[PDB]
């Protein structure tokens, strides 16, 4: 990565035992459960994009996933050529080539060339710019590798409503790879179990999550 | 983190591993009792409200909660809002919760002079949540802790101040009528300003 | 906690994963013998009253002795407010000692103060009172009823006798008479009658030699 | 390792007990699966060839691959000398004796001058060219190590499309030692490869279809 | 410990987590083995008196060895005291064991120049009783180990020089017959490889 | 050990637990297996004698090994001060030796690297002790009917390695050796390779 040094200066620093190890289990452990991006985004803090390619790289299994991402990466270059042409000529001294798409995806460009880009004056954030296609990508594996229609989330005659709802949400979350409506409010009342639907219905529209919980409990 | 390095400047530094990991592990180890929410608070020293939404994001089960959560932050976002309709741009309250700021503004703001504390507000904010989710999931009320017959005065204290941290006056009054016929007949007769050592010498 | 930094100031510093999980630990495995206070006194090295607090706090179980020990400061407070009673700077409340009615800014404020006040230090002073206070509570067994089994080794009923005795708390003179009176005494029969020949004045050494 | 340190200087850098533990458990355990070298390369970021040398010589059984290695090794040697007549004559103030193959390898040469080459303005880089001949080494162990063809993967009748693109892309990177695999070819090979409900419905995507339509497709 | 930082300057710092839990894990873990001496003296690398004797307390079991230990902590305090009965004040024995000096004295003597290593002599005596400690709680005697029948000469030295470590010629003389023979055919002044490698 | 501090000077630092647990670790699960003397080399770099004696005393099996190691340190010593404050065999071995006067040595200018030194002694009886707790010879090592040739030159090169404490081996002698001990299938088309054949090529001829 780069981070700031005690001098004040923005140096590369080796990526660690630790953050190598932390997220080939976190994939190991979790494969493409939502969470796992806030993850993978959090551990690649200060990120070269050659770091993200290492990252990425030490995933053993999962290769279906791992070459959707890279078509999904392709596409973005692809945009970013597009809408930033790369000019011809020599380069000023004192100046950087300008990067073309497969230089921020650590393809084409060296380890001195992505420093160089990143601690600019002003910088241009290739860490930064490959990491958001690099979410792109994984929210689609995500969104794909959802085990389970919200559809079929219907409480059990005997289920408390606590479990219920935390199977409602965590599928909900794998299906959009999201967390963030009155449509999924309406399935979840329509979903419940006999006594908590009626229970439920009671309270009235606009009622918070909060209320309903505290409304069916045991 | 925002932290004092050692030059004695303030400057922006990475979640680490070890921060990350510890957070994931105690939810998943305790679930919501009630000493998870310290631990929260001290894991998240001089956050972010970029770095509180890593750790909450980082929370794989739990949904229920994660999602009741959001919607505290919501109330408590609006609210600052209410109260708050070349001189610096003040935070929304989606500011706050990072929702609609960046990590460069989030750090303009907590190292601003005078600065505004939006991790810290924000970490309030999630606090607030997480003692509801704690009440809430509190497994029973303290009106139902009651002394065994044969259980130890000890083991029947430590059960009360558990149930009772869950969820000033519930204590003195409400430890004492839930024991057992002997004890709080003892106890009773220690009369008022008996301190918890010497009720639980007189039961022993 | 407050540490030295490079410039030479005391800065703060947040109170590590590593720290926090070891205490939680420590209190999960060795509940509240005696070992566990000197741990306790390490780990909060340096540390303010709020980190203090954070330790304490991130305790689980044993709800009944943190409520013991919440009591224990309170005395302490009342009577550090009753020893100090109401540009010179402001001096600490019981409370404030405590953590309950300062901030960290003002903690770091007298920590560092020249000549500092170490809230830090006597707010550990007093939970190490308390927790001296628990852990003789719960300290399993009189030293009266340790006594060396038949086939039990010497060295193992000396290790169950020296645990008891330090749980309990005796000042120096009684844990001499204890054992005095008690040691030897409450030896199974091989051991008693060769520790008798070895005659009086022998060291915890010659005796434990002698019966191994 | 040669590392910066806070005040923006290049210095030498004791191997850490995490690093050298790290390397040698990836390979009990992953033997020489493709992202073995990945983890090498990370591993030993900012390396000197001594380094280099002490993560090979700690691995404890593979002594084929190892025996291997050297061979490789020993020719990328040959042919940096070939390319790299070290001239005669002293060595000019304020520079270095160029660096021969078995100096590059750290055969015959001191740390001392591993750091001075590294550390030189400008660099001579001897730990990152060693590192290119290591990894051309175990790129081709990694072939060899690899169990199967990429002709031999065909979907189950009732395993499920996501599962058997999972072994063919997992194989096709074993055989080339390399993610860079998805041409013209691979891609007829993957359909015409595809249980026979599948092979119809994405034979009727037609031509320019991206896998992730393709595994919607077949769910 | 007190230590030397980046800048050049020795100052004190606080013991680390990981040094507390590797001694007490080295403790619960071999118990008085030998090689928990060498274990002991560089985990307290830079210590102070106090930092020696927070090792020493967070200690939970072996309270017999922990009480012989402070036994042999005040003679070695007591014989300190009878060699020693802008001038600085020098420590008593009570002081150099942390018992009667502030963590502020201790690092003012072991910080002074020139230093008086308060943290250094006490580590000696300290020593000198998990010596005595480590010499009692061994099992066997050495004249106790003798080579089985069917055991490899190689477990059987291993056995030999392990107890014999602990307890602080006779090792040809209780080897089986077979190697016996052989060892004292090598004659005098055989090395420990030679002999091995005779007996493999 | 010693290493560089921020003002560039070299500066005595403690030894770390984990460099203390990761040497007795891998002694308690790989004994004298070959690979052990690199690891330890790597794990004692920038080493004291001090720091030495530490990593050597901290073992607590293998106490044969550990006294013909003395015995070797003791020879070398005596060497030493046969062919020579300045240091005796005793002072390099950190048995006379403060850890002010090891570390004057090391760090002058020039230095006189006692670390370095006394690690070469180590290192030395360690290859005896690894020579030694050798299992096989490598005439015993033949190619199973079933056993994949791979798996055959793993155990030929490992044996190989053990008794010489060497991965320099590969003479022709060894070659010879290699070849004739290769199952009747392997051998015969080996053979058809002829001379000068390189161990990739023999390896992908036998898969």
């Amino acid at each position: 990565p780069i981070v700031q040094n005690l001098q004040g200066q923005m140096v590369h620093q080796c990526i660690s035992p630790r953050t190598l190890n932390a997220w080939v289990k976190v994939v190991e452990e979790k494969a493409f459960s939502p969470e796992v991006i806030p993850m993978f985004s959090a551990l690649s803090c200060g990120a070269t994009p050659q770091d993200l390619n290492t990252m990425l790289n030490t995933v053993g299994g999962h290769q279906a996933a791992m070459q959707m991402l890279k078509e999904t990466i392709n596409e973005e270059a692809a945009e970013w050529d597009r809408l930033h042409p790369v000019h011809a000529g020599p380069i000023a001294p004192g100046q950087m080539r300008e990067p073309r798409g497969s230089d921020i995806a650590g393809t084409t460009s060296t380890l001195q060339e992505q420093i160089g880009w990143m601690t600019h004056n002003p910088p241009i954030p290739v860490g930064e710019i490959y990491k958001r296609w690099i979410i792109l990508g994984l929210n689609k594996i995500v969104r794909m590798y959802s085990p389970t229609s919200i559809l079929d989330i219907r409480q059990g005659p005997k289920e408390p409503f606590r479990d219920y709802v935390d199977r409602f949400y965590k599928t909900l979350r794998a299906e959009q790879a999201s967390q963030e409506n009155a449509a999924t409010e309406t399935l979840l009342v329509q979903n419940a179990n006999p006594d908590c639907k009626t229970i439920l219905k009671a309270l009235g529209p606009g009622a918070t999550l909060e209320e309903m919980m505290t409304a069916c409990q045991g």
